[PDB]
């Protein structure tokens, strides 16, 4: 029995597993219970601290997936069940994971902490395209992945009740970084040098701890890939989500008719129904017809956070922060086959100008006419206004510019100018083993597999260039995650990456290619979204 | 005794001049009377054809210049007084002028017709960069030009009255044309190809005179040059032509004071004030401040044109048409030192950020703030949105596209997609001897001397490549005149012009280079005048 894979912690004594990597071993601690099960009385109810427990718990594999919808859409296809759950459902999922470097670090190593995206709806730190092992072998980092509730069972909000309060699925997450506090030292990391990233729904939720003063202190760094908590998909107002749970509530028979009313009587009907059952019905609250667009997702109510993320945006003091966003190269190009007309990802998808006309009120859901019109006359190329493969595009920009570019440029620019360190990217890579079709391009949330060095894994069929691009990647992650800086810090050859401002607004391009310094996350586009179709609804 | 000299009209005989050019002589009729004078009572009033005349009458000279404003901003420089009036003022003006080719051509000549610019108040026939000797030796054709009048003596209109009908000054050169139909074979012209070309104001009549069925049977060809009668300042309602009429006339104490004010006795008082005070209260009845915005215009009244230009030109059949239009560089940078803030044309115009937001609400005026807004939004370039350079350029599109480049290729579009072929052209050379500042570029009306050949006069200072180029363009017109297309049709091997059509909106660049074929005339920021910004109006 190796020593190291033996380990103590406040709560107990936990038995880690070994893992392999082609560069050498590696000590992994997965299903660390991080709070109680929220069963029964606690669902919808705040995380409580696991309480410490007898003798060895055995942390050798990956605990339960939190109860979520399965998209079914293609079934056996790879693009859609990569991302669903490996791992049987319960709402007893609240378990955290860690993976040390070996020999263990002798020394406090700097924390790298994964919160995985999904809509606020899925999503499972046990997925494969997480798998730390490399990242960790081959820069020796501490890595740390958690669980957190999503659908109603994290983010049902009744705003107001103490029953349902909202936003518990972020309060996980913030648990699980107070566990890495108190116990991350004893895998061999610094607990005064962590680095928050997460990818979609995952980097939102890291922006939103950087909003929140509680959160504030138990993290040094950020990284948003691919989101941002002032998107239009990444918050609800109060009396939204009140509408949106009551109907949830009225589509499995709660209240019974017609006694009850108040939300005691209403969570309570609620606590009665089996998991699956909430969930067979998530999708049925979405008040119209679109893409992107989530039911359940955290709720500005003035606890978690005290104002709007835009308002605290714009009034927040970043220094002494380093922060590093980016995008993927296409963005919206996932979402089409979701509800706009006259795509499919089993054909070309070279839609009409009728289909991209009424694509555009999919992708952009309740605006008004004007404002429809005036997305269209931005993304309409007037010299070839009927070419479908432009249409096409366009509307892939529409809704990636829309929920993802244009809200992380805004954030950059903010943070740059008001004290943070930022640098910016753009993914550019399509990996060679890609199973979305070839007019999605760089599809949403295709850089992770890159991150995590997954390409080293050799029972996969990637190329020698993206083994040496996805080290490449590791070291730019790992560098920041040490420095706050991804440059190398004393490599003079390797070319450097500028930071981000908010009057240059230099990123850098990633892929197989060297570093090559761009200005501008669509500037154009990202006017109109930011600065010019807000005073459009405001005059209705 | 030179014989050519001397020719019979309907009306009397006439005794020309013969006129040299470096390639030979020109037989040139200049102050042939088409109408009495509209004098006295007969101010404001339609024109009446001129009495037959006993004896000859001398066409040796250019007579008098229509009264107009005169601008004396910049005394002595040639930009500026190129466009002054070159004879005497008079209300007794309406004289027209007739080159001939010599020999005198024994088979019918086809005929162009010049109509001058001027915003509609001011421009005469006599100026010396529209002197036709050159373009009338070098292509044998046969060019007349005729004076009308312009400002309050030719487009003050009291809608509904006989005393000041309006649009005074498009039957001026309806019966210029008339008088071309019954005269121009005395000369040698052919009366059954006519060919009217005009630039700026006068680009805008002849296309009022496509669009007005009396004047349609008088010509057989249309040439636009950097006006359309479809602009925002072409054309104005009946209630703000009432009311600029009044205040014109209370300006200059009409009616007496205690005298009641109907048109009758307002337009009996305007006729005793002499020319000259009308025409020093003329700029002070537009609305606001602002730049290409003048006071009397042809009004929309439902007699000369029976709807506004913008219905006529979408409801028009226009099969048997050939139209060559096009339009300058920089059609705007002239008009922003006529009230741009910042702006001067001795220094490099290096505006701020806040002097191009206020010469926005000056280029374009009574518009919204929100209107504002969008053309801010699609002028500014959010990656410098601070440079002095960039901002000066934009605020000159700005213009440009707004009053010149969109309203032309707006009626270009719709011609060619109705049964009229059409040309269009981008005049892209800057003359060597240009007195206007660098940076304004090709300024509004600077390719008229080199339609009419003014290179070639010996006594200016030309490159020898300009006076190729100028014979190039003469060409160009010609062969339009005569066959209706500009292509040389013996000579394959030089570059083809294609026609515009509405799908591939093609376009050839006029330069010291061969042709260049492009396609859209700025269909981006057109797409906007013409289609986003009436729809912004609406919703207010
Ligand atoms: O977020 C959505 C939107 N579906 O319409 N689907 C889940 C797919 N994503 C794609 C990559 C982001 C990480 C979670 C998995
Ligand atoms: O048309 C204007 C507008 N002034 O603000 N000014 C007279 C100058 N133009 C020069 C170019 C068009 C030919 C007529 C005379």
């Amino acid at each position: 029995e190796d020593a190291e894979l033996l380990v103590t912690v406040r709560g107990g004594r936990l038995r880690g597993i070994r893992l392999k990597t082609p560069g050498g071993p590696v000590s992994a601690f997965l299903g660390i219970p991080f709070a109680e099960p929220p069963m029964g009385p606690r669902r919808f109810l705040p995380p409580e601290p696991k309480q410490p427990w007898s003798g060895v718990v055995d942390a050798t594999t990956f605990q339960s997936v939190c109860y979520q919808y399965v998209d079914t859409l293609y079934p056996g296809f790879e693009g859609t069940e990569m991302w669903n759950p490996n791992r049987e459902l319960s709402e007893d999922c609240l378990y955290l994971n860690v993976w040390t470097p070996y020999p263990r670090p002798t020394s406090p190593t700097p924390v790298l902490v994964w919160i995985y995206g999904g809509g606020f709806y899925s999503g499972a730190s046990s997925l494969d395209v997480y798998d730390g092992r490399f990242l960790v072998q081959a820069e020796r980092t501490v890595l740390v992945s958690m669980n957190y509730r999503v659908g109603a069972f994290g983010f049902l909000a009744l705003p107001g009740s103490r029953e349902a309060p909202g936003n518990v699925g972020l309060l996980d997450q913030r648990l699980a970084l107070q566990w890495v506090q108190e116990n991350v030292a004893a895998f061999g990391g610094d607990p005064t040098s962590v680095t928050l990233f997460g990818e979609s729904a995952g980097a939102a939720s890291v922006g939103m701890h950087l909003l929140s003063p509680p959160s504030r202190g138990l993290f040094h760094r950020a990284v948003l890939q691919s989101g941002a908590p002032n998107g239009p998909w990444a918050t609800v107002g109060m009396g939204e989500a009140r509408r949106r749970a009551t109907q949830l509530a009225h589509l499995v028979g709660c209240p019974p008719g017609g006694t009850g009313g108040n939300d005691t009587e209403l969570v309570a009907c609620l606590r009665t129904r089996p998991a699956q059952v909430l969930v067979n019905h998530e999708w049925h609250v979405l008040p119209q017809e679109s893409v992107f667009r989530f039911s359940f997702v955290p709720v500005v109510d003035g606890d978690f956070l005290s104002d709007t993320p835009e308002a605290l945006i714009n009034a927040g003091d970043f220094h002494g922060l380093q922060v590093l966003v980016g995008v993927v190269k296409d963005e919206g190009s996932y979402f089409l086959v979701y509800g706009a007309p006259g795509f499919s990802k089993d054909n070309e998808s070279l839609i009409s100008r009728a289909e991209f006309l009424a694509g555009v009120r999919v992708g952009v859901p309740q605006v008004s006419d004007l404002a429809a019109e005036a997305v269209v006359l931005h993304y309409t190329d007037w010299l070839h206004p009927e070419d479908p493969a432009r249409l096409r595009e366009a509307l892939s920009d529409v809704v990636g510019d829309h929920n993802v570019v244009c809200p992380v440029a805004q954030l950059a620019g903010r943070l740059a100018a008001q004290g943070a360190r930022v640098y910016a990217y753009v993914f550019e890579h399509r990996a060679s083993t890609l199973s979305w079709p070839l007019w999605m391009g760089v599809p949403h949330g295709y850089e992770i597999e890159f991150i995590f060095g997954i390409p080293l894994d050799p029972s996969r069929n990637y190329t020698a260039e993206e083994k040496i691009f996805a080290q490449r990647l590791m070291r730019y992650w790992a560098n920041f995650a040490r420095t706050g800086d991804p440059n190398e810090p004393r490599d003079p050859k390797a070319p450097q990456w500028p930071p981000y401002t908010a009057g240059a607004q230099q990123y850098v391009s990633l892929d197989l290619r060297p570093l090559e310094v761009r200005r501008g996350l669509r500037a154009q586009a990202c006017a109109f979204w930011n600065r010019f179709l807000p005073k459009l609804l405001s005059a209705t």
